[PDB]
């Protein structure tokens, strides 16, 4: 025919997220063609060709620098941003998408940029798309830097930790302390547990910590974000703890929110309810009930 | 015995390309514990973190934030950096060598910093060490952006194109035409050859038009300086494009310069002597003069 | 120095099991230089020329075919083998150890022949070593046969899975039920849980009926042997089902048998005592009892 | 949808060479779906079996046991077989393509049964198929072969040799010495050259060495079959010497055989004329006329 390419991903917004987020990418030999779009036109030019120098040293991907690659290209990923600034990056988003979209996209949307939740809800509005295509980052890194505190506590490794962190990607989350293993012993390896509510609370400042000695997170989400990539192109059909489109279940109705969700080649498989105890339930309501609001509040643009 | 770690690498400076560089080691499986020094502590805490709370993600490697981790530190690579240059870094790297020499140091030094062929003689100089186990990053990155448009042009894979770039990392380098194949066929696939003094123009004036629409290079370095990396800790034997001490081979005699090296598990095995040309003899012989200056001219500190 | 080698393995056997786990190891990128030794020397070079030719297609490991190789060997995997079959491989077995000790071997062995538990125990009489460094295969493969049988079921990846097989690796052993989930959500998801002891049954007799169509199991266990050696290798300090010394742990006392232990570049660092249930206390003591038992039968030869 | 799959892979033929070829797959993270077809569908149920077991222990690939798979399978290997073989395999091979093609196949066929080129030739003629979609295997392993003995000779990596074997996949085959490099170094290395026709000999009855102590070569073939599989499906534009279509380029003009070409996700994109020598257009007429005629006396069944 002409040169394919099955596996395509574009980037709208290639600032640190972006770029790292790329970088990871092609270091891990993961998607076939990567576009890069920004604003920043320039800063695009430059980073795809800094990628394109180092090419022949990693394993095989092709990157290139408008929307008019989103037309056969499997997935979107919008790196891009700014309730002034919910509205701001509406305001931004309600561009995004339209523009995508005007490019007869059929495929799905990866949301990394604050407030997650919101964006994602919006990405939706803004898309047409169902919901089961429209996925955010959510609470991923979250129960990343909770794996990896507890996983270093107990000396294993943050791969045999099983705890999630489900809720607002934010202030509002928690911590799922009922079920939340090391492998199959449950904790009751210390007791109070459901130094503990320590974890908890760097696993939730981690941001601001990390941000104050260095002005920002960007590896963290981009390997998070490289983890889903990887789930849906190769259909994992894998629980990662994304940002759905609660259907009734933890009996929510409409607030996109961190949740257990089965990801695979074509969007979220389905939403798990994990058997959240009494104070989570309540947790859970509230934070979810943070966002719902923030949802009505906000909006116009 | 303890918990250990037979692949160490000390990354000194934790910039841009010492982060990336870092961010490609780990997305890339290649060391195992990875220590991270840079004068802005910091920096260095964020960094550590941020590479931390992805990990998970990735397949197993340790992120730790003085020099006292070199010392039983396989490698250690130099990210560090500012003739009021020469100067600087000279002096600079008059600290790095001398602080990670007196912690009992008995591995490799791996130089990217400019001006590196000078950085990376200097190094020696300062460590005391064989010639053989202080290598620069030298001509790699040019080699790369060669092989990269060269096959580009071609329309085959940069790693079926056999051009290396020699000399200088910089202005006096020079590509070797000569000897430059696809697989086995000469370029003789087009006659002047010995649109192409065009690739090898964007080839040397890649870093200053990267710069221009980004502030700096950064992941092409790194892409390089993972694979040398590779080369070290893998034993690989292979033949990169370094910065290396010439012998009197190239008929040169006190000067490290950008030649093909044999990388493995110990340093550099043996460099190269391409059968150069009339021309490049003497491309080869003003460059490696330009360097030979600096460097008596320079010095002190 | 010389030419070094910080990661090596020697198979002794070099059948189907031993094959095709180097196979796996190169495939892999996993040892650095691979020994193989086989009674049948003839089988190893043929074995040792076809996996050199292929080499170069893979990422770079070297392959060699006595015991001298064992001296510096980082870990020995022993895939050699025939109460009239415990009595000729502890025969068979006597000698391999005794001769590779001879060798003055300092490291680790990785023992997958039947009946493992107890050609596991036999080898660590016979070596000398420290019970923490002599690991069996053990309930590995059974482990991932149920892992995937129920992720095939629930549609989910094994990955995801998390339930354990413990006791004999053979007819004695028995699935931790009470304790085994899906991500965070026990098995709730059904109930009768603690169609399903159908899964455990073929999780069972998986052996016989593969090699019944087949002859035999190899690459399986391979996978499974390929795990450990990365666990080993790169000090992942996960959390395997391997075969390992009770301690008086499970309150059993002088027998090895398959129980979650936590791998790393030293041996075994400690068991797990997952919280059995009842019928289960009783399952695995009758299942350990009837090692306990072929171990005092046997032995002599 | 329903559970797409992007990337599928039927191996006909799952004996020695499939089933090492399939492992070598999955142990690679190359194919998603690998369906598997034998005449002796028991033997496929086996294989089958056991590659399931180990999956979780290998990064995520789909392995299923009639042709009704081939329609919109990506690619089909013909990895089956027996001038009273010749028409054997003819035989053989005028079902399996036939079977394949009346499922409304539309991809590519890579066929290692030998003779190669002949049967390379055979599938096409049965196909129907453009022959820039019907590969051989042709000389591949015969290069590794070569590449491997030089590079050790040499002391590099195999992956600096630049050197070809091109012609019938057999006796015929000739050693391009003419075009052979170690990176860009001629062997002008070592004179006589165009001790090396011992390295070529051994190239060359390295096959007949192999059977001899192990009964088969089948790990070799595999990961050149391998590599092949990963062009092909990554669009890699590389130059591998296949058992390509001769067009009138080396001045042949009816016969499949050994030659560079350039692989990518549509079959063939070109053949190579490297700038044979002398003797080497000489050797190489005889070669392809070798084939030639195999080809008009043969064909029937
Ligand atoms: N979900 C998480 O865990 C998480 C983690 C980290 C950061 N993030 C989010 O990433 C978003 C941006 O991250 P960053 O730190 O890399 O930002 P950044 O400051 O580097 O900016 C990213 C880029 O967006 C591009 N951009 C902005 N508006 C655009 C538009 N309208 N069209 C095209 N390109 C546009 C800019 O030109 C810039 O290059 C923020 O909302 C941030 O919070 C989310
Ligand atoms: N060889 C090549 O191809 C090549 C390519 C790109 C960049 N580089 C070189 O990399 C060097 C630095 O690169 P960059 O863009 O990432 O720089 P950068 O501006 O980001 O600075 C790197 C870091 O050096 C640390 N540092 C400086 N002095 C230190 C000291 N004395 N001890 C410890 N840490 C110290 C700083 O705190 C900073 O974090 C430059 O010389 C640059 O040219 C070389
Ligand atoms: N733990 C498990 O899950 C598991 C799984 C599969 C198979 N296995 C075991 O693997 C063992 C052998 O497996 P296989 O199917 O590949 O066997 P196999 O029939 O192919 O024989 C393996 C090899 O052992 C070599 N060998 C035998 N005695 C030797 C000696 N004294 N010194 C050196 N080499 C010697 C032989 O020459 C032969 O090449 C069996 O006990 C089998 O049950 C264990
Ligand atoms: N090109 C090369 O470099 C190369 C290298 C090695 C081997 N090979 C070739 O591989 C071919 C077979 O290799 P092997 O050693 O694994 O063979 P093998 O003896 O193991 O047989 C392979 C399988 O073919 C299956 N098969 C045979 N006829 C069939 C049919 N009509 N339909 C479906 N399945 C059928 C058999 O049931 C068997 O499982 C031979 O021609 C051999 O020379 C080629
Ligand atoms: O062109 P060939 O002989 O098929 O070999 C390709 C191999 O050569 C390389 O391009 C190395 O090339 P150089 O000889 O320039 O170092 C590898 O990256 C690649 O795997
Ligand atoms: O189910 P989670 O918590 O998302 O974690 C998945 C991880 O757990 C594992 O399945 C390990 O499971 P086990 O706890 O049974 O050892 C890994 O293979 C995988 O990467």
């Amino acid at each position: 025919m002409k040169n394919n390419g099955g596996a395509r991903v574009v980037v709208i917004g290639a600032g640190f997220v972006g770029a790292s987020y790329v970088f990871a990418l092609m270091n891990q030999g993961i998607a076939d063609e990567i576009v890069l779009i920004d604003a920043n036109e320039s800063k695009a030019i430059g980073d795809a060709m800094d990628f394109n120098h180092g090419k022949v040293f990693a394993p095989k991907p092709v990157d290139i620098w408008d929307y008019d690659d989103c037309r056969d290209a499997d997935l979107v990923v919008i790196c891009a941003g700014a309730l002034d600034l919910v509205d701001k990056n509406i305001a931004i988003f309600r561009s995004i998408v339209e523009s995508v979209m005007a490019s007869g996209f059929q495929g799905l949307f990866l949301v990394a940029t604050n407030p997650v939740d919101i964006l994602t809800y919006a990405t939706w509005k803004f898309s047409g798309l169902p919901h089961e295509r429209v996925i955010g980052s959510g609470t991923i890194l979250d129960t990343a830097r909770f794996r990896f505190l507890l996983g270093e506590y107990f000396s294993v490794a943050p791969q045999n930790v099983h705890a999630y962190i489900i809720g607002e990607h934010g202030d509002t989350e928690l911590p799922v302390w009922s079920q939340a293993y090391i492998g199959v012993m449950p904790i009751r390896k210390l007791v109070e547990s459901k130094d503990l509510e320590r974890i908890f609370v760097n696993v939730r400042d981690a941001a601001y910590q990390i941000i104050e000695k260095k002005g920002a997170t960007y590896y963290g989400i981009a390997m998070g974000l490289a983890r889903v990539t990887r789930a849906i192109l190769h259909n994992e059909n894998a629980i990662l703890t994304v940002s759905a489109y609660l259907d009734g279940l933890y009996g929510e109705r409409d607030v996109y929110i961190g949740v257990p969700a089965v990801i695979n080649r074509n969007g979220i498989r389905e939403v798990i309810e994990i058997e959240l105890n009494d104070d989570e339930k309540n947790r859970f309501h509230h934070s979810a009930a943070t966002l719902k609001s923030v949802l009505a509040r906000a909006f116009t643009r």
